[PDB]
This record gives C-alpha cells, structure tokens and sequence, in this order.
C-alpha cells in the first residue's frame, strides 16, 4: 500500500504532520485518513471534536496524499472522499452560521492545536477548498475583514470622499466598530483603505509616466520629474522584492516564479531597468525610449489585474483569461486565410516594387486592414487606375496611385483578384467573426459559473495580501521599507489572529458539538423519509410478515 | 425597455476594459511616434480620441505609417521624421520604431476590434437569457404603475 | 492469463449491473408487488378457518 512504505521512510528519516506521527477522535480520525476508511473517517469526524477544523485538516490531507498517490482509481476514491467531507464541513459551516452570526465568525480565527495550529481558513486555501470559500458565510467575514473597523456597510463614495478629506474622519458618516490615534491607525490601515491608497499612487505613477515619456524625455541628462520616477520605481521595486521574499530562500524563489502577474510585474520592473539603461548610456536613447513605451503598456495591463477586486468586474475579468484559447483560434484561423488571400493576390497582380518589406506588407498588412473597414480598392482594382505602359513587360499594367500599392502593378487577371477580395471579405468579414462571436457565447456561457467559484478564492487571496501589505503608500512605502530594515537590524543587538478567551474556547466547543449533532440528527431524518429508504422499510416489513406468517402455515 | 436598464453594468466594464486598453495604446503609440505639436489638447486628442475612432472604421493610417507619408527634416534632431500630412496628427512626426507603431496598431485593432466587442456581445446574450424573465414579471407591475398614474 | 482476468472482471460487471437493477426502486417495487400478492393467495388458503 502507500501507507507502510511512507511510514517506513518516515521511520528510516504535511511533511511536519509525518514527522510527528509515528507507528482521542482526532487519532482515530487520521488513522482512518492515512488508511483510507471513508466510513470510519465519517463515524470519527462525526462522533469527535472541532469538527469544522478537522474536517478542513482532512480535506487538505486527502488532497495531498491523491496528489502524491501513483494509481488513479486511490488517487480517484480518495479525491473524491475529500469532496464528501468538504461538503459535510461547509454543510456544518452554513448551519453554525445561521444561528449565531457573530459565534460562527469567531470560530474561525480560532488556533486550532491539531493539524499543525493551522487557522481553518489557511487549511482551507492550502486545501483549495474553493467550495467552502464560496460560502456566503465566509464571504461576509471577509468583506468584513477588508473593511476592517470600518462598518461594512458603508457606501463606497463616503469612503473616497472622506479619503480625500482626512478631518471628515470624526463626523456622523463614516462609522467604526487615545481615541483619536486609534481612529486613525485603524482607518489607515484597513485593507481598503491600502487598496485606496495603492489605486490612487498607481493612477499617480500612469500620468506621471506618461507625462515623462511623452514631453519631458530629451537626450539631455534627466530632470527632476525623471528622477522622480526613478526613485519611485526603485520604491516599486523594492517593495515587489519585500513581498516577494516574505510571502529557504531558493524555495521561495521557485514558488514566486509562479503566480503569473508576479511575473508580469517582474517583467515589467526588468524591462523599465533596461530602458533605464539604454537611457542612460548614450547610444541607445531610441531603443531606451522604445522599451519605455512598452513598459507603459505592461505597467497599464498590471493595473487591470490590480483593480480585480471589485465585486462586479472580477468575474468578468477572470472569464477574458479563459478567451485566449478562442482567439488563439480565431488567429490560427485567420493566419491561414490570410496567407492564402494575401499570396495569392500577390502573386495574381504583379508590382514592380518586389522589395521584401513591401511584399510582406501587401501580403499580411494590407489584408488585414481589410477585416476593419480599410479597403484598398482603388489600389488593387483595375477600373479604379488610370492605364499607363509604366513597365516593360507585354502586358497591360495600369500603375495605380497607392504609396505603398507597387509602382506598376498588372492587370490580367483583375477581375479573378476582384473576386478572390470578395471571397475574402465574405471569410474572414462574416464567417470567421461571427464564428467567433458564436463560440466566446458558448465559452462563457459554460465557464462563468466556475469562475465565480475560482473569484472568491482569488478575492480572498487579494485579501490576505493587502492585510500583509504595509501601510505606506509606494511614494512613502520607502518610510516602511526603512523601519522594516530597522526591526531586522534592531533584532541583533537582541494572519488575522483574533484572541479567544479560555473559557469560550469550552463554551465554542460545547455549541458546535449541539449544532453538529441537531445537524446530524436532521440529515438522518432526512434519509429516513426519503422515499427509497422508506421503499426499502416497506420492504422489510412485508417479507418480516411473510416469516412471521409461515411460522403458522401449520395450523 | 426594461432589459435595457440592465445592460448598464455590462456596459460599464466594457467601458473600463476598453479604457484601460486605449489608456496603454494610445500613450505607447504617443511616446513611439513624437510628433513636434505637444499641446495638451492636441496630446489629449491623439491618446484618446484617435485610438477610439480607430474601432470604428477611422483608422488613420496615412497618418501614423511611415511608408505612407513623405520624407522631410521638419524637425532638428537628429533623426528621420517624414511630416505626416494630417491636419491634427503633429507637424513633425518619428519614425524611428515605426514598424513597432504598425504592430502596435495591429494588435489594438485585434483587442478592441475582435476580443471586447465579441466578449460583450457574449455578456450579453448572457445576461439577456438570465433576466429576460424577471423583466417580464416586473414589467406587469410597473405598467399596473403606469395606468393608475394616467 | 488476459482471459481469466477479462471474465473474472466481466462476472464482477454482470453482478454489479445485476444488484443495481434488485436495488432500483421500480423492481423493488414489482418484488414488493408479488410479495403482497403471495401473501394474499397465502392467506386465500385459510380462509375456511
Ligand atoms: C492615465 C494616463 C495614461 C493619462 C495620460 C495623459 C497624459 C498624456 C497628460 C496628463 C498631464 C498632461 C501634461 C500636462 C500639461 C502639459 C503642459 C505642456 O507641457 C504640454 C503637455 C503637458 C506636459 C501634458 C502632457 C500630457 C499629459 C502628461
Ligand atoms: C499585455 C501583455 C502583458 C499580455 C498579458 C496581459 C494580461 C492578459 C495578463 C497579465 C496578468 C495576467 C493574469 C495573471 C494571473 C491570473 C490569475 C489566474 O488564476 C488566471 C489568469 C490570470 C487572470 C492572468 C491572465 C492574463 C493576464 C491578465
Ligand atoms: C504560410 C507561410 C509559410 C508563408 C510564407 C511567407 C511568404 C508567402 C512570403 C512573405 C514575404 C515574402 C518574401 C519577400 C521578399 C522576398 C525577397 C525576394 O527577392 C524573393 C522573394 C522573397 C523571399 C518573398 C518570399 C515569399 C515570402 C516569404
Ligand atoms: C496576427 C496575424 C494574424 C496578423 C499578421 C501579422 C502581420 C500584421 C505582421 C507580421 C510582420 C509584420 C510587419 C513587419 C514589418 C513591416 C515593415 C514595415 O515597413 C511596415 C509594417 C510591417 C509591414 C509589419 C506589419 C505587421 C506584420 C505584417
Ligand atoms: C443623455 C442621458 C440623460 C440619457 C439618460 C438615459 C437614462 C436616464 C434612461 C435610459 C433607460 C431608462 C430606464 C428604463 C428602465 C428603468 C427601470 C425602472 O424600474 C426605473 C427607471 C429606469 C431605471 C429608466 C430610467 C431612465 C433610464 C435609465
Ligand atoms: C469613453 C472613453 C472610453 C473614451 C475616451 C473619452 C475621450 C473620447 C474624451 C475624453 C477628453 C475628451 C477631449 C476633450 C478635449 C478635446 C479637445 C478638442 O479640441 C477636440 C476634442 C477633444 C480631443 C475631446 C475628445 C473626446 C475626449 C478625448
């Protein structure tokens, strides 16, 4: 089996989960985790404690080890017992939640001892328990939690407006959960508030990058607002570099290569830096400026990906990444019609100007404009040019008037290339688009309800990282930056966390332990009246009569 | 009547999409091509206007293609310019990486022209299956409405 | 060998469908239906008593 050999290795030496365990409900729980027994791992999670967090410690664990198993029909049964047990657990959730709102929140924060003092949302996003994050519940705590001592409830334009105006702060509007500095510390860095505060330099940084590229970026050595922009994309830097190493150096480095916007966030940092660089040195101003250019774009593309947390855009904005296998379809598509047309038309009419630019040019570019609206048809029409022996080639040739149309095109086969444009026009302008359009319906139609599912995992991550995230704004963050330098240094002359009494840790436990029973008791009730469980008890009860009867057949 | 009240949120993130799209194209194909007439409004209209018009069969292409457009010093840097023959596309325009502009150019008109446009006809025809329904219900009494107002 | 393995595991598929059909709820319900009638005749045969 997959049990002995990896207690043998382990003997022989979740990993940390496997260190501890070597060869009272909790015990049996994992035993029945480890050894598979799904029936013993419900009849243990029901009958033991802290059922939600050993529920989620399960999953995680199941997950892991189908993860790790090498047979697909283990792999299969243990993903899929994983899936029964995450749903009991939200089940559970959602009924603690609908009696005891306030309760049911402060059970999550709760320090767990077992499953390695893991709080229940981290076994749940290490488990990617997306199902369980999509509970309403779960939802409200997190918004919650992202409007921090900031009533929740608010409306979004009193919160910009009283960030713009910081002495609105002590007003009737905007309510909360020294009196003053703790209003302000509290208001400063609720994770919105961060978000704000972000949104607002990042829009800063754009029109201050752009009014560095477009005006002020002469071969003369930089300006005030240039280097104003170098020191802010250091500050940038520094602080994509700071989250980075926070959220076994090389292995964080390995985990950091993945999340992709990291790494378009990276790209872009390394592209400004060799734009800086080309800058700089004096040969490379127009190549410097190039590369700057681009790094706007990438810069204004990560913009997108920031602003994802709005509850209406998210989702939208989830779906355009699952479009790119359609529009790569759709270019593959027309790649291949427009090599096809654009040759072929070449080839039909004859411009002196065979230069290789201009011949790629009139093969792909000009086609291409074609979908949108830009037709040449005075260029490659033959009734549209005046005649004229423009080559010396028998041949009637027609020069037309284009820049970039050829000097001396021919004009044998016009009219076959009249109607190649019109076979053209009718493929790629009404078949290929609207067969596009058909398939991005079918797409999103099929995609959108998994998508939200994913946002609300991905919204909760956002979450987690702007609560890490410090205070300081990237114009100040450099503030930050130096006093985080400071605790590392003053350290060698020497998430959430929410505290819960002792008392109602026992007071917790006792009222999850009655929900989940009446829960129990409701799901057995359930069963019992279903109807082929009470087909099955008819069932039982006429062939009991049946026996009972042939025990007096004698009389 | 009612359904096209709903539509408004749909709408709206095809309008931010866009935006931000346009923001990024316009200000690189500014930055690519430095045209001599720098003015706010001129530079408002060339990032903004421009590049909109673009989606709807507007495309100046004389005006920011290189071979389109004759060769001159009209500028005393030293580069080639090739003053463009537009009335509002700059007296002096660059050419230096203007084949970057023409590809730039062409992966605008496939973003905007392709993939949001048919993305949002998409939502909605989405959003039209969901709720034609519930306009239909709400539309008998905002006409029960309508009649005891006349 | 492949032989042995491929009827052992068709038997193993015959009883499998063979016990989805004994438990689906329309022949429980036929079974049910000639036990109750079963029962009547059964009782059909004291009725002298
Ligand atoms: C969100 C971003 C992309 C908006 C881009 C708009 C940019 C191009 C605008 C915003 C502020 C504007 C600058 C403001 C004022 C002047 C005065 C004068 O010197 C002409 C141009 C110049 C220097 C503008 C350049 C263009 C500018 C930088
Ligand atoms: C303009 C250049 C940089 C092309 C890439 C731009 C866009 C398409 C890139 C930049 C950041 C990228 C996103 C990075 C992270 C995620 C989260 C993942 O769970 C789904 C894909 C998704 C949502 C990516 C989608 C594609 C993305 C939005
Ligand atoms: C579908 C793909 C493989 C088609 C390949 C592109 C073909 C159709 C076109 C596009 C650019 C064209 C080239 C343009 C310029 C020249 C230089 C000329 O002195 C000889 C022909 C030659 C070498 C052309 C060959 C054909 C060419 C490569
Ligand atoms: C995305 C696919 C389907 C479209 C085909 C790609 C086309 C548009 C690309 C591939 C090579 C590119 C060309 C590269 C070189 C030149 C020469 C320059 O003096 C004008 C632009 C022009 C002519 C580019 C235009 C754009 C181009 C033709
Ligand atoms: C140029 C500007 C002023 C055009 C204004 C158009 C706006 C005001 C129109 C267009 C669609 C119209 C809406 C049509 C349907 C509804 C739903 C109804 O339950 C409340 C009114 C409301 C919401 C209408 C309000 C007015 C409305 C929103
Ligand atoms: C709705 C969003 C996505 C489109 C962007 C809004 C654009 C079209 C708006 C915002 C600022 C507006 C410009 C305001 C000022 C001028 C200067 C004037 O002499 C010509 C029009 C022009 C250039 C306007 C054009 C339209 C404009 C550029």
């Amino acid at each position: 089996s997959l049990i002995r050999n990896l207690l043998d290795q382990a003997s022989h030496s979740v990993g940390h989960v496997l260190r501890m365990l070597l060869g009272p409900w909790s015990d049996l729980l994992l035993w029945a985790l480890l050894l598979n027994r799904a029936q013993m791992a419900m009849y243990f999670w029901e009958m033991g404690s802290n059922a939600v967090s050993s529920a989620l410690g399960a999953c995680l664990l199941l997950r892991v080890m189908a993860r790790l198993e090498p047979d697909a029909e283990e792999a299969a049964r243990r993903k899929d017992l994983a899936f029964k047990f995450e749903g009991m657990g939200v089940d559970l959730f959602g009924e603690c939640y609908r009696s005891s709102e306030v309760r049911a929140a402060r059970l999550l924060l709760r320090r767990c001892p077992l499953w390695g003092d893991a709080t229940c949302l981290q076994l749940a996003m290490q488990a990617d328990a997306r199902a369980f994050f999509a509970q309403d519940g779960v939802q409200s705590l997190l918004t919650q939690k992202w409007w921090g001592d900031m009533a929740s409830t608010t409306p979004i334009w009193a919160l910009v407006l009283a960030f713009f105006c910081p002495p609105l702060i002590y007003t009737r509007l905007i309510t909360f959960r020294r009196r003053c500095l703790r209003r302000w510390f509290h208001f400063w860095g609720a994770p919105v508030t961060i978000f704000m505060g972000n949104v607002v330099s990042y829009l800063l940084f754009l029109l201050l990058f752009s009014r560095v590229l477009l005006v002020d970026f002469q071969p003369a050595p930089p300006g005030s607002l240039e280097l104003l922009l170098y020191f802010w994309a250091f500050t940038l830097l520094c602080e994509e570099l700071r989250q980075g190493l926070s959220g076994s150096l090389s292995q964080r480095l390995r985990l950091y290569l993945a999340d992709s916007w990291n790494q378009c966030d990276l790209v872009a940092l390394t592209c400004f830096l060799l734009g800086v660089g080309c800058r700089l040195t004096p040969g490379l101003y127009h190549l410097g400026r190039t590369v700057l250019c681009i790094d706007f774009m990438v810069f204004t593309v990560r913009l997108l990906h920031i602003f994802t947390v709005n509850k209406q855009l998210g989702p939208k904005i989830v779906i355009v990444s699952k479009m790119m296998k359609d529009v790569f379809f759709f270019l593959f598509f027309l790649g291949v019609w427009l090599v096809a047309y654009g040759v072929a038309t070449e080839g039909l009419l004859r411009p002196r100007d065979s230069d290789f630019p201009s011949i790629l040019r009139r093969v792909f570019y000009r086609p291409y404009l074609q979908i949108f609206g830009q037709i040449p048809q005075e260029d490659m029409d033959v009734a549209l040019m005046e005649h004229s022996n423009c080559s010396s080639e028998p041949g009637f040739w027609a020069h037309p008037p284009g820049a970039q149309a050829g000097t001396c095109v021919s004009q044998y086969a016009n009219w076959l290339v009249v109607l190649l444009l019109v076979i053209f026009l009718l493929v790629a302008n009404i078949l290929l688009v609207n067969l596009l359009i058909a398939m991005f319906s079918y797409t999103f139609g099929k995609v959108q309800g998994n998508s939200d599912l994913y946002w609300k995992a991905q919204r909760y991550r956002l979450i987690r990282e702007f609560h890490s995230r410090p205070a300081l704004a990237p114009p100040f963050i450099v503030i930050s930056h130096l006093r985080l330098l400071l605790r590392q240094l003053c350290r060698r002359p020497r998430h959430f966390r929410v505290y819960l009494s002792k008392e109602a840790e026992r007071k917790l436990l006792t009222w999850e332990s009655v929900h989940k029973e009446n829960f129990l008791l409701a799901r057995a009730r359930d069963k019992r009246e279903s109807d082929s469980e009470r087909l099955k008890r008819t069932s039982q009860k006429v062939d009991l009569a049946l026996k009972q009867l042939g025990h007096i057949r004698e009389y």
